[PDB]
């Protein structure tokens, strides 16, 4: 439905249709195209209480920007899963993504069967 932009440089980030919510907290982004729009630096940690194993920090790929976009994690069998920092984004016009969430219907919940269809284990 709507597009998120990097809050610092305004480069296109992703669509709200791309976002899934895990455990009513984590905002993950579906699709391999999104991975073209950020870079990462390693920051591996063992599993935390909710089953996220941190792998990296995400940065806007605009080299003049490099805004903190979030982290990537492994959750279940899904590695390199981007978890966006919702404070880091604004909406295409200008309101920020946190404001937009507050006045819009809830985003779609994560569905493991949908995820498995998109990223099959074979
Ligand atoms: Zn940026």
């Amino acid at each position: 439905q709507k597009n998120l932009l990097c809050g610092k440089c305004k480069a296109y980030a992703c669509s709200t249709d791309d976002i899934r919510i895990i455990k009513d907290s984590h905002h993950i982004v579906l699709g391999e195209a999104f991975k073209e729009r950020y870079t990462t630096k390693p920051h591996k940690k063992p599993m935390q209480f909710d089953g996220f194993e941190k792998k990296s920090k995400m940065y806007c790929r605009n080299n003049n920007c490099q805004h903190d976009w979030g982290i990537t994690v492994k959750y279940l069998t899904f590695d390199n899963l981007p978890v966006i920092k919702i404070k880091s984004f604004v909406m295409e016009s200008q309101m920020d993504f946190q404001k937009w969430k507050s006045i819009n219907s809830s985003l779609k919940n994560f569905d493991v069967e949908e995820m498995s269809n998109l990223y099959p284990p074979f």
